[PDB]
């Protein structure tokens, strides 16, 4: 079999360090088509089948139509095949780079949360309850060390044998109040029959989601900008308030010192 990985993930989270801790020297640098952000694919074989692997430049959040990275990972986190993305998040920082791994699952693409550097949290005396924290994220997390050789082998198997079962996600229980909901209810009609589920392609319309804004016609762009105008707070801070609640519940019941 021949399966399609998507690397992710915050600056500084450990992703090329994972990257070449899974692949080495097979690695590729191109261009991302239509721009000239540089474009970096590996691979490796596990027994017996082969894993190809895109990496995405990092970022701290989805494209929101502010102010080219953040850009050329929505389209890749909307469009791009993948069997599974891979979320990289450095475990040290968790309240921060859980904010983009909300706005992942609300895609229900198949992920996974890799938190890395386990052994630097390990010297701040500080335990993470991964039962629940994939009790809160819906999907199957990981945590290692991307620095070490032997765990990064030992994610191989776990990973293969995952994308062999497939991957079985739990979407999450987000909600953003009766408003905003109601607004979300107006949109998704037209963005059903898509490959992402409509409801976070109503969410990235709202939030002006440059990607998905652009593939409307004139008369579906003005009925997103309408019920963005309905809205009586900020977007912006509503779905940033929202997320960061959650967050915050999620790091009391699964952070101990
Ligand atoms: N303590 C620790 N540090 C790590 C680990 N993986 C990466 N790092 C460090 O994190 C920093 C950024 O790593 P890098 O792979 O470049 O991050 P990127 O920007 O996400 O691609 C580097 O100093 C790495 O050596 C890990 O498992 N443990």
């Amino acid at each position: 079999s021949k399966y399609q990985v998507l690397t992710v993930g915050n600056p500084n989270s450990g992703k090329t360090t994972l990257f070449n801790g899974l692949t080495g020297a097979k690695q590729q640098v191109g261009n991302w088509a239509g721009v000239t952000v540089e474009k970096k694919t590996g691979s490796f074989v596990h027994a017996g089948d082969e894993f190809s692997l895109t990496d995405l430049p990092g970022i701290y959040a989805l494209d929101s139509g502010n102010d080219i990275d953040e850009s050329i990972a929505s389209r890749a986190v909307l469009t791009h095949p993948a069997d599974v993305i891979i979320n990289v998040v450095d475990a040290t920082c968790l309240e921060r780079s859980l904010y983009m791994t909300l706005q992942l699952r609300e895609l229900r693409r198949p992920m996974i949360v890799v938190l890395n550097k386990m052994d630097a949290l390990k010297r701040e005396r500080v335990h993470l309850d991964l039962k629940q924290l994939e009790a809160f994220l819906g999907c199957p997390v990981l945590a290692l060390s991307a620095n070490n050789k032997e765990q990064v082998r030992r994610f191989k198997e776990k990973l293969h044998k995952l994308l062999v079962q497939g991957i079985a996600l739990k979407q999450i229980e987000l909600h953003y109040g009766a408003e905003f909901e109601s607004l979300i209810h107006e949109l998704e009609p037209m963005f059903a029959e898509q490959a992402v589920s409509a409801r976070a392609l109503a969410i990235r319309a709202l939030e002006n989601d440059r990607l998905v804004i652009n593939g409307l016609k004139e008369a579906e762009r003005q009925n997103v900008e309408q019920r963005q105008h309905e809205c009586q707070v900020d977007i912006d801070l509503l779905v940033a308030n929202v997320r960061y609640t959650y967050l915050h519940e999620l790091c009391t019941h699964v952070r101990r010192t």
